[PDB]
């Protein structure tokens, strides 16, 4: 950066040089009228090129070379080090007239030198580097640079402040700058509500970190001290990409020069660095299971006891959590979303909150937390895929996939709010799919994802009608028509539903078929928008029932929305028609998974309650480990 | 894209088969139960693979082959020409089980093949190609593709509609859709305030263009005719990129079935195009003149027969305008600035308004206009800047720059909606550079831009009053001291100014002093963000007096402000000191401009009111060609 400083004659500027610019001068304007040429000596460390036209010539610190003066014929001024109290840097012109070799006037500079630099992690391995040339950018994926910040999901203390970002100011120069100069720090209007920076203010009278940018600061002025020196800064994000936000925030310190009473300051010299807040990302059901988290009235006591069994199994830990006064049976399912931050320096699991009736709980220190319509709304409504690559893009965070209505419909659909927010994480670029079929309407009723143990690869596990009509005609051709379901459900008994009654029931054949439609078109736009061939997908038996909303609600428990720890699977007890003592349906369930590798125990929810209605009371969740690769990482297409 | 396909039996499937898709179909389900095998017969031009496991094999027409039924052995259809009237196009399936060899049941699957694809010009050529794959997307640069909509800055005819954007809905098939579907073009509510769409409902009733999509019209269904057939739609955009609107907007055409009352119809199949609305681009000086635009009162002779032997030098039409009660007295260059948009089929100039006092004119049916405080909203304070490359970045369309204040000094800026106009066209780039420092906060006081004659070069004009001061000793030392400024203006008389007065006045200087700090604080960031060295910079005189908020005006005419026609620059007269009968700041300005070959014509604005004091009554501006550059090959930084 080349910037301009003029002389003035009978007279001495005095100018504050920073390290990493250089001057170009002019002479001329400060020759006295009538002056033909000038000469000029400098100090040591002070490096002066005399530029005619665009031609440039190093001089020496005292030469007697004499150029004419020309408006065209300038200087260029370089410093390389920093002054300290031994420096006298200057540059002195000399002015003489046609008549003689005597100078007629003198024009000097006297310079000061410094080094200024905001510092921050923009190479992403948390360590903040020395001025890194592309701080003031942020660019995306393995070759991609510049800082990131984490939103704070939680006078103030240095230990609280260690999960925030560092930023240093690293100065050099002399015991103190120049008469009429400050520095500040400071960032726009617009950023004060994104972000926020902390550090102690007075370390001579302790520690105590203070908030000195943010909401409603939006500058602050900080003390030069000499010699080398670094003031370290700590910058938290107040909230995550939105509709109206890209993520980007910036910081920027001045060199600000005094003029006069009622006129504003002059920036020198400015240096910024940008930051990016983290995403929230969301994981799939192929990432490593850590706790299992899960909730239910105390008494059901099945469901408690094989939950626990399932999980001692596995590696995992059990959570268990009741029922509250403001929340839904299914709330640690429907109002609570296990997802994840991370940046170079650490990350953390951040749980999305979004209680039925609002907040009046939380689980761990070791979790961030956000907190906050219809059925859709629900967490339920979520789901993330495992990375998939889709006619040669990549999507190695998965996709999240979000239940709707068709477009022309006039049918339920996800908050704006909510939608907006996913799609402003960029790194899991959300999928509608049509779960308005349904009288809850959530896509976890229809649809989850399962590794194939032993590889690196996945099945997509959909709900089929068409399946259990299937199984049914085959076992009433078999001679088991009058099999009976839901046994030892006493509420269910009077019914005495059997295959055949299901069977002969004409009306709810054909409220069948359609939800099967509906399945289908999901099926199609998942194997679309997915990359996924029908070898991708396993159908379980389901069946509905119809509303008079058309929409479909469970007539047995549905099995696809199952606990997945590993090859280990909690998979709701459906039930079904007894053949030799045996459920058929979870006989078939095992038929289609075992040979996979996956392990299958059914887990009964719904005995406690004796009856089923299409209700499910119970509801778990399952945080994971993060992905190995970094968000970063990604290069999202360009909005 | 594949689509699900089921069989039912004991009867049949009807279904729509659309080209460019395939069908995936399970012939399971619809086995009776006990079934054990299946064959399959097929009509001409429907071809079938039976898929077992992933594993496809062809079938012939009608061949006696038999598969175990499996639900991992299914159909894959496919079909490569639309039907007609004379196609019976369909696949059959005969069960057997094991006992004999006569079929036990069949199911059928009845097809109706056409083509429905949705077209614009994603090419980029001006024709609506056939089915452009990528016509879904939108990508910038040379090789980019997708679709580009005018704003229409002005029942219908269609002569009116010639401006617009072409969008074509192609199909084939046969006489009619088979019983319950139709085809429907939509789009989201969110786009229907930045689109309209017009066709002609009713073709056999006459010519009469409709509007069918756009602000409370999200839908349209539309007749479909058999055969090959083209429905020929007209797009409009409805307004600018701006902070919340990137410029893109979708266009959907779905095929729905019908399912039966009150419950939604069904989207079989989706097609979808892009278009970007282009952004409003300003010209450079270095580009072409067309026509010049002056406003004045009706008796400033001078200035009216100057500029006419000005434009009468060049190939330029003039266009004089006079004042208006809802106007300033610079209006045609503070209220009008002369701007285009060009798409690949059209082009035009596009004007923006901002009258003082709001609307009660135009110049001519050639432009689209746009209509809408501190003074630094004016269009005085825009400028742009020629082509430059900055870093290795290029910038080919030139960058925008808008003067403002210190950030942290609480001075005037231009207000945010024009500000985040500017930047929402993305293609210009906007810089701000610092023009709080002069009373009316305009950089066209300041600075202005020429091309080099006989070269593709241009250099940066800037105002100096260090340029000036200079020329003034000089003179005063030659002996010219007593010269008077303001010759012929016979309200100035009085004063006496001479260039003794002028340099004797110490606060004067002291001002002036600083005016060039302020000069050359804008003078860095323009050499900085266009990539300019001191070769690109002339520093013409100029002369201010500060006010009481220490703000710059004019002391004499600014004579940066010029009107520049190629190598012709009508440049405001100075009224200088006269020496040899000679003004020398004419005299000084035609040494610096013509030996580049720039011709030079001093233009009296000021004689007829008889005095100067700071304010200018005159305005000019230049309507030229567009860059030859087409805005869409940029490729723009992602924000
Ligand atoms: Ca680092
Ligand atoms: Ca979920
Ligand atoms: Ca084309
Ligand atoms: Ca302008």
């Amino acid at each position: 950066r080349e910037r301009t400083v003029r002389l003035q004659y009978g007279s001495r500027v005095e100018a504050v040089y920073v390290l990493g610019t250089y001057l170009w001068t002019d002479v001329y304007s400060a020759a006295p009228a009538g002056a033909q040429t000038f000469s000029l000596k400098h100090s040591e460390h002070v490096w002066v090129e005399v530029v005619r036209d665009g031609e440039a010539e190093e001089v020496a610190t005292n030469g007697k070379q004499r150029w004419l003066l020309s408006p065209s014929t300038t200087l260029r001024v370089t410093m390389s080090q920093a002054s300290t109290e031994a420096s006298s840097d200057k540059v002195t012109v000399n002015y003489y007239d046609e008549e003689g070799s005597i100078p007629i006037d003198q024009a000097g500079l006297f310079l000061t030198a410094i080094e200024i630099s905001l510092d921050v992690d923009a190479d992403r391995d948390g360590v903040v580097e020395k001025n890194n040339p592309k701080k003031a950018s942020w660019t995306w994926g393995p070759e991609g640079q510049g800082a990131i910040l984490l939103v704070n999901c939680d006078v103030y203390s240095k230990e609280a402040l260690k999960d925030m970002s560092q930023m240093i100011l690293r100065t050099k120069g002399p015991d103190r700058l120049p008469a009429g100069y400050e520095i500040v720090l400071y960032i726009s209007m617009s950023d004060s509500d994104k972000v926020g920076v902390f550090y102690v203010e007075n370390p001579f009278f302790g520690q105590r970190y203070i908030h000195i940018l943010g909401r409603r600061k939006l500058y602050h002025v900080v003390k030069y001290t000499g010699g080398s020196a670094e003031l370290l800064f700590f910058v938290e994000g107040l909230c995550f990409p939105d509709e109206g936000f890209s993520g980007l925030v910036s910081i920027h310190v001045s060199l600000l020069e005094y003029m006069a009473q009622d006129i504003p300051l002059t920036p020198i010299f400015t240096d910024t660095v940008i930051f990016r807040i983290a995403p929230w990302i969301m994981t799939p059901n192929i990432l490593p299971p850590v706790s299992v988290f899960v909730c239910c009235m105390k008494d059901n006591y099945l469901f408690l006891k094989e939950v626990k069994n399932l999980v001692e199994k596995t590696n995992c830990e059990l959570k268990v959590c009741f029922q509250y006064l403001n929340r839904g049976d299914r709330w640690i399912q429907d109002e609570i979303e296990f997802g994840y931050i991370e940046a170079p320096h650490k990350g953390f699991p951040v749980v999305l909150d979004s209680p039925r009736d609002g907040n009046l709980e939380l689980l761990g220190p070791d979790f961030g937390y956000v907190t906050r319509v219809t059925s859709l709304d629900s967490f339920g409504n979520l789901e993330v895929s495992p990375p998939v690559t889709v006619n040669g893009k990549t999507y190695p965070l998965g996709r999240i996939l979000i239940g709707s209505s068709f477009p022309l419909s006039g049918g339920r659909r996800m908050t704006k709010v909510v939608r907006d927010f996913l799609k402003a994480q960029q790194v899991q670029a959300p999928v509608e799919l049509y779960s308005d079929w349904l009288t809850v309407g959530h896509v976890d009723e229809f649809m989850s994802f399962v590794p194939i143990p032993g590889t690196k690869k996945f099945l997509l596990l959909m709900a089929s009608t068409s399946a259990c009509y299937k199984l049914f005609r085959e076992k009433q051709k078999d001679g088991h028509g009058e099999a009976i379901m839901f046994k030892g459900l006493g509420g269910m008994s009077s019914k005495r539903i059997t295959i055949n009654k299901i069977l002969s029931n004409e009306s709810l054949v054909q409220e069948n078929l359609y939800f099967q439609r509906c399945l289908d078109w999901n099926r199609d736009i998942l194997k679309k928008e997915l990359g996924l061939t029908e070898q991708d997908i396993i159908d379980l038996p389901a069946l509905f029932k119809m509303d008079e909303d058309h929409r479909a609600r469970a007539f047995f428990p549905n099995m696809v929305n199952m606990i997945v720890l590993d090859k280990d699977l909690g998979i709701p007890k459906p039930f079904g028609p007894q053949v030799e003592e045996e459920c058929c349906l979870e006989m078939h369930v095992r038929g289609l998974l075992e040979p996979l590798g996956l392990e299958c125990t059914f887990i009964d929810d719904i005995s406690a309650y004796h009856k089923f209605l299409g209700e499910v009371h119970c509801g778990t969740n399952v945080r994971r480990k993060p992905f190995t690769f970094k968000w970063w990482h990604m290069v999202p297409s360009r909005r």
